[PDB]
């Protein structure tokens, strides 16, 4: 899996289930392309977004709806979403998990890169 | 001060000095236009970006540089910066203090809202 | 999976390996007395701690050697240890997943708490 | 003031006010010595736990009582407190600032340390 993302709910110590996020690459004129995109699973798990032959050298965002999650929830949350932006395989290939833990005020966003 | 900015290194244990951070503001046209921006002090804090009369409802993105912090000690940082995307003001003026705690592979975010 | 621990480092984006911890339970004395160990595998996994029938209500102190960790990385952290302080099984079997993240002056930790 | 505590809350975007909290220090025998205790104010910040001439080399905890906040707002929390343990003043007097990010399943510590 060349890229995954794990979404944890930190109000009430579960998988964060269906919430919605884009991935964009960079273009060379400094927009943002539409790269894969998808939502969260029963285990707060997205996984299948890339494949290895389309995840080349890149600066990627993950754009994850966070304030959809807490609105579902009856709370009104700080950010319109929680956004993790990096370059991706500039060495080759690497697998990315990038987790996220989620508060109403706050979020906390860690990566695993592999070989 | 509306909108002051705080920066701490979970690596060094100290605050992320001379860390630069550029401040957006969404235009009717969705685009992001800037609004302030400057770098932390010795404390690791950012004041002044802004004032009350200034410091309108809008959306506002917070993007910290955090690549060339993590770049001048040395070190090879995942990410390309950290950002706080939000609604602002929308009930009203609020003073607003952005915590970001930085690690090499990590960010965690908060806010402080007060009236 | 009653109780299982995964760390990582925000500091190398990758699981922490070989990190040892031992589990406590509060006694009616208020000591800890033992009731788990363990080190984490490859993934920065520990299962296999503890069965459902021995997992009872109590309160259960997972006192993680983070300092040992950063120690052996050449790095000289803030921490003693990271511990996770937490009543279980009140309202009778729950399965536990243990999340932290290690940085060198900071951790972060959360809970995954399934029935 | 060589030792300084802030907490903070995830979920409301706030200070944590009158949170309760618990130093201790290592004894010869192993045990941990009551050093100091007190709650936060309304800025999320207790001060005056010590003095230069009393904070010595030791390893002290700070048991934050999470519990009771998370109650009093009507939310059952899953750790019984937030504790952080660490060596002090080992090479020579320094000024610790703890900060703590508090959230019902998770929270997040850092030290700023200061010569
Ligand atoms: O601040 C943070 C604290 C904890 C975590 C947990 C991340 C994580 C990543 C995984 O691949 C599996 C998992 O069970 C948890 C993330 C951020
Ligand atoms: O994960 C975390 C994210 C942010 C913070 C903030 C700490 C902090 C410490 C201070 O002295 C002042 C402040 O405004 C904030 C702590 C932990
Ligand atoms: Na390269
Ligand atoms: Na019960």
């Amino acid at each position: 899996c060349p890229l995954m993302v794990k979404v944890l709910d930190a109000v009430r110590g579960s998988p964060a289930i269906n919430v919605a996020m884009h991935v964009f690459r960079k273009a060379a004129d400094d927009t943002w392309e539409p790269f894969a995109s998808g939502k969260t699973s029963e285990s707060g798990e997205l996984h299948g977004l890339t494949t290895e032959e389309e995840f080349v050298e890149g600066i990627y965002k993950v754009e994850i709806d966070t304030k959809s999650y807490w609105k579902a929830l009856g709370i009104s949350p700080f950010h319109e979403h929680a956004e993790v932006v990096f370059t991706a395989n500039d060495s080759g290939p690497r697998r990315y998990t990038i987790a996220a833990l989620l508060s109403p005020y706050s979020y906390s966003t860690t990566a695993v890169v592999t070989n």
